[PDB]
DNA sequence: TTGTTCTCAGGTACCTCAGCCAGA
DNA sequence: TCTGGCTGAGGTACCTGAGAACAA
């Protein structure tokens, strides 16, 4: 496991609540158990003009992709590991952030068990809520409700 | 002079070059020597469900203002001693505005003597255009140039 | 069946200026 | 004459989702 320094932790988190991103989904999906798979992702929005401050990043944390669309690029990462990782590092140091950081590290230890059983699922699909319920969230759409319904039948 | 914490520091530069702005302008003013008054201004902005955290900017800082314009707010601090004491301390921090930081403590530093020739102020206000020119600069009117074209018999 | 890569975009939440006015 | 406390806004640059496809 990749230890990272405390300086590179304490300006990344000021950076992350102000220009970042982290997002639990529920993404429809008739082939999976529950018809439904939990999506994870940590991001950084940046102007593609800056797209080599996000390039970085890659370079430092030591994982993660950077994508283009228009004129804007992000940082991204959503390999579980990795990701639970880094954000066990990183989310003493958030203020903003700190909560979704914590309701995903919870999401990624519960997540053998919440293969198991639907009620299980349930649960974790509520902490995604959470998550959103923190966010600015806007264009949500599939929720902890929509797999319980999904569910009931 | 108060001196700032170091994991304050780092963490704050994070959010800086995320939704911060450090911004030097130059308005046009009737009564000034120059026909122009500078302005130093260092902005944090946040939607207003969160003042709060700007809030406690006014307190960890100790100095400084938060403003409410729409459904977002603002952090600011123009005084130029407080600005000066500030900004010395969080530039070797700044990954993003490092640049503009130190074009603006070198106005500070040289406001003295700008007041005195105009050959002096206009070289100042290039120092303007260079901050202006880092920033993702959108409806800035007044430049170097104007003031150039003004300062004539 | 599951984890992940890659792209698009809705809706702001920022950013970075503009300008006034009272007191000093 | 100068400075600092106020306010308003143009034009994005973000945030936080959506969804398709591809291994494994
Ligand atoms: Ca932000
Ligand atoms: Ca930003």
């Amino acid at each position: 496991n990749t230890k990272y320094n405390e300086e590179f932790l304490l300006y990344l988190a000021g950076f992350v609540d102000s220009d970042g991103s982290i997002i639990a989904q529920i993404k429809p999906r008739q082939s999976n158990k529950f018809k439904h798979q939990l999506s994870l992702t940590f991001a950084v929005t940046q102007k593609t003009q800056r797209r080599w401050f996000l390039d970085k990043l890659v370079d430092e944390i030591g994982v993660g992709y950077v994508y283009d669309s228009g004129s804007v690029s992000d940082y991204r990462l959503s390999e579980i590991k990795p990701l639970h990782n880094f954000l066990t590092q990183l989310q003493p140091f958030l203020k903003l952030k700190q909560k979704q950081a914590n309701l995903v590290l919870k999401i990624i230890e519960q997540l053998p068990s919440a293969k198991e059983s639907p009620d299980k699922f349930l649960e974790v699909c509520t902490w995604v809520d959470q998550i959103a319920a923190l966010n600015d969230s806007k264009t949500r759409k599939t929720t902890s409700e929509t797999v319980r319904a999904v569910l009931d039948s």
